């Protein structure tokens, strides 16, 4: 991989591995999620921010500062075979004293045809006390020098998919399950469960019909908790409706969220 | 990847990426299994076989037969660490009417020296039955082709750790991890749990406090019986012993029928 000719943005090219792809002989949306991840890192790396997931400078980590994902949303419009060479560009941009945004386009390498796009909305939070804060000027002027100037967005429509409110799951859910637990390779260099076995979670409770009559095409998920190495989850779903579906991860105990998202699906 | 000069073996480069490193900023070891049944895919589509991971030709597919994990036996020296190139060469080798063997050798891309190296026991089986049984000679003649002639092991040891018996663990373990379950990124393009799964589900057990002080060195796992997408699986195990030897035992949550049985060496860091 390797920043663009201006260096606001950063290319990476993956070839879809054997254990990458799903029943339909095409990468999962836990590959593509896990390829966004990779070179969202590479891009971090390559212009001296730290490399980790967190993507910060000296002075938030002085402050014991990170950033983390409060929202993803990805919309797929076909799947990378098998063999196929996906090509990823990404960008960040600051949304002011809110947080970042860092954006994603997903191409196919042979017809350079525009094959799935992401957005993702990150946080500035304390990583011992977990209290989220606005962003500060020392900060902001840190990373606007990497980010482009006029506005970037992977989903420019007025008022689209990626900013909807998502609404809580009613008990009785209409599809469950229960009992969730992450292993060692759920979990990050830093101990921490991987923001890609969240949205597994969300999709364990898909009934099995779903995903063997339908393609998943848009999946909007939010982050409210954390799920420690020794938490278990219990994944809900409903259907609110293409078939559209309302999701629900929470604590097995006591009942806490943890993630609230919605799925879109496409008749194969 | 490519296939060698002389066409009886596969070489691929993998960089190691960010979401494939544990606690030591190093890849897993689960990372290097993947990473082994990739180049085993590549090296297996290069020249013909089906790739599903079960390497069949248009004989073996009439016939409904298919090749499938016995064993794994895996020594890793130095695992490489996130932005690495690690390079793995393949081959495989018949071992008569009792099925093939798939060597790997791992090597860093920078210096040239072994890194780790691996072995595998295939058996043939029918999909359907599930009932073992010894290679044909039709079969045979087919892929003897994409085989070297003479022997060439990644474990040539007159008394290597690859072709030990493994006992099977007595109540009460000494550590064991309950209740998992395989959920669909475990599982393959054709529906079976990941051969790697096995072995992620078998650390499990190992407490927190050796994979924090330790590194892991060996580990072999034997390949009894198939865990279905809807079955429960409870893991466990118990020391055996400067180095740390585990004995492991994988088995139904229900009835408590055997699916893996192995053991894993580990050295203090
Ligand atoms: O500060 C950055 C960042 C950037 F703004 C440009 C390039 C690389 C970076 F890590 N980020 C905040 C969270 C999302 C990424
Ligand atoms: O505490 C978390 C969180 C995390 F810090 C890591 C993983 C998942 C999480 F929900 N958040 C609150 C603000 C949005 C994210
Ligand atoms: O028949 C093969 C094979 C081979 F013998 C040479 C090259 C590629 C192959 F898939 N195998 C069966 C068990 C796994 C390897
Ligand atoms: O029943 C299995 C098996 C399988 F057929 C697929 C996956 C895991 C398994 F233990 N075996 C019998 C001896 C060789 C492996």
């Amino acid at each position: 991989g390797s920043l663009t000719e201006d260096g606001l943005s950063y290319k990476e090219k993956f070839v879809v591995r054997s254990y990458e792809v799903g029943s339909n002989k095409t990468a999962t949306v836990e590959t593509i999620a896990n390829l966004l991840q990779e070179v969202g890192c590479n891009h971090a790396q390559s212009v001296g921010f730290s490399t980790d997931g967190f993507a910060t400078t000296t002075t938030m980590r002085k402050l014991h500062l990170i950033w983390v994902t409060a929202r993803m949303h990805i919309e797929i419009y076909k799947y990378p075979a098998w063999g196929d060479v996906v090509e990823i560009e990404t960008w960040c941009q600051s949304e002011g004293r809110i947080g970042t945004r860092r954006d994603w386009i997903l191409k196919d390498s042979v017809t350079g045809e525009v094959t799935g796009r992401a957005t993702s909305k990150w946080v500035m939070m304390n990583q011992d006390t977990r209290r989220l804060q606005k962003v500060s000027d020392d900060v902001r002027d840190e990373y606007l020098v990497f980010c482009p100037q006029e506005p970037r967005l992977a989903f420019p429509e007025e008022n689209n998919r990626s900013l909807k409110k998502i609404p809580k799951l009613e008990d009785p859910a209409q599809y469950s399950m229960i009992g969730l637990k992450p292993r060692r390779a759920d979990l990050d260099m830093n101990q921490h469960v991987n923001n890609v076995t969240y949205i597994g979670w969300v999709l364990e409770s898909i009934p099995q019909e779903i995903v063997d009559t339908h393609e998943l095409q848009v999946i909007t998920l939010d982050y409210r908790r954390e799920c420690q190495q020794d938490d278990v989850v219990d994944s809900l779903t409903t259907t609110t409706s293409d078939s559209q579906f309302l999701h629900l991860l929470r604590l097995s105990g006591d009942g806490q969220e943890i993630n609230r998202g919605t799925t879109l699906w496409r008749k194969k």
